[PDB]
């Protein structure tokens, strides 16, 4: 409360260290679906259904350019696109398996670089 701090986590290499998953993420082979924004022209239901659009260049780009606070902001849209992938594809697909394993390798790294 006011002038009552919890101790200060050192937050100086998020920055660095969310790129450098995002990276891993980048050149994982099963990132193909995800590397760019689903074309809202050429894909029926798409642009109705999926209320919040995400992909791993908006999420670089925003990264880049400060337009994330914080580390949780960061992790928030890197699952957005993996829910988003999940409402729109069926688990026995290989968009859909995609997903799935992108996310258990997205939620290790995250697990072991920052918890």
């Amino acid at each position: 409360s006011m002038s009552v701090k919890k101790p200060k986590r050192d937050d100086s290499k998020d920055l660095a260290l969310c790129s450098m998953i995002l990276t891993e993420m980048e050149t994982h082979e099963d990132a193909w679906p995800f590397l760019l924004p689903v074309n809202l022209k050429l894909v029926p239901g798409y642009k109705k259904v999926i209320k919040k659009p995400m992909d791993f260049s908006t999420i670089r780009e925003k990264l880049s350019s400060g337009q994330y606070p914080n580390l949780e902001t960061f992790a928030l849209d890197v699952r957005l696109v993996f829910d988003n992938c999940e409402t729109f594809n069926e688990d026995d697909s290989d968009i859909g398996r995609a997903g799935h394993n992108m996310r258990k390798y997205f939620e290790k790294k995250w697990t072991d670089t920052f918890k």
